[PDB]
């Protein structure tokens, strides 16, 4: 890693841009995007070839984690000029970037691929094939000790099959069709090895995928901070090796007594929040605390956490370690 600016010359200072403090926070107006066609299925050696000549770039000076490499891959998207356009995902990446400097993540490699023109340190566009090719670059050096971090901000959507498929639509979606779930979960989850840690941030207000993953936790409106949250299994049988996290936003579960908001932006607010609390609380504690700010600044969504094995939400919150299991849960 490079540890000083007379290195490589100056880095980006995300910070000083304004994208911690002075870009807007607040949720952003997401228009469902319909039914799509059915979208080319990925595979996942060709991924992989078209990953061996990629690299990122270290965007910012930070202290080295002794035994581990930090990799990092954030796709933005607004579709510009499009009925598809969005206007907060770009800005999303931003906030996103501008609290893993702030919070001093030591990334030795960065891609970023967004739609936006002078966006600093941006690597290229977000397309279906550099979205899959990156997304086997995140992956494919994986050893031991290993974090990779990964965030899109853009269209969920459903797709039909060849019933109906979760998908992302990357920037060129209307000629190049979407990327499923099932491929997402293949590319970025199910070819980590043990001992690596991913984080994996979907901002999308109109899919409910948690991409295949066996557990989940979802911090609804009657979750207190003097009860002890469990997380639960939703799915029988497990593919993933690594220590996978995901966070996303999705409907309170608890029921209204009910007999404004927006949909765009919550899993971005609610993992920046998580990272600016600078008090090393549990993932139980951060959630509540994340929860609230949500529905404070009318986001419609709660914060929900999905994983690759239990975590013990006792267990402090970090982009780094390695899961604590909760035995009570099969």
């Amino acid at each position: 890693l490079i540890t000083q600016l007379c290195d490589a010359g100056q880095l980006a200072d995300y910070v000083g841009l304004g994208w911690l403090n002075a870009v807007s926070s607040q949720p952003y107006l997401v228009q469902a995007l319909g039914l799509q066609p059915p979208p080319r299925r990925v595979d996942v050696d060709a991924a992989f070839r078209d990953a061996k000549g990629l690299h990122g770039h270290q965007p910012w000076v930070a202290t080295p984690l002794p035994g581990q490499t930090v990799r990092a891959l954030f796709i933005g998207i607004n579709y510009y000029g499009t009925s598809a356009a969005l206007s907060g995902c770009c800005n999303d990446v931003k906030q996103m970037l501008a609290t893993l400097q702030k919070k001093g993540l030591p990334i030795n490699e960065a891609v970023i691929l967004v739609d936006e023109d002078n966006f600093p340190g941006r690597t290229d566009q977000p397309t279906r094939d550099n979205i899959v090719r990156y997304m086997a670059w995140l992956v494919k050096d994986a050893k031991p000790g290993d974090v990779l971090f990964f965030h899109y901000s853009g269209h969920g959507t459903q797709c039909k099959s060849r019933k109906y498929d979760q998908c992302i639509a990357p920037v060129d979606f209307q000629k190049s069709g979407c990327i499923v779930d099932d491929d997402i979960h293949k590319l970025l989850f199910s070819r980590l090895p043990e001992k690596v840690r991913l984080t994996a941030v979907f901002d999308c207000a109109h899919s409910g995928s948690i991409m295949d993953l066996p557990f989940t936790y979802v911090c609804s409106g009657g979750e207190q901070a003097s009860g002890t949250p469990h997380m639960k299994r939703i799915r029988e049988g497990n593919d993933v090796l690594g220590d996978v996290m995901m966070i996303s936003g999705c409907a309170d579960e608890q029921t209204s007594a009910d007999v404004s908001t927006g949909a765009g932006g919550a899993a971005t607010q609610c993992i920046t929040c998580m990272l600016m609390n600078n008090q090393s609380l549990s993932y139980g504690k951060l959630l509540i605390e994340t929860r609230d700010m949500l529905k404070r600044k009318r986001f419609k969504q709660v914060p929900q956490l999905s994983a690759s094995k239990a975590i013990d939400l006792d267990q402090t919150f970090s982009l780094t370690e390695m899961f604590s299991v909760d035995r009570s849960i099969q």
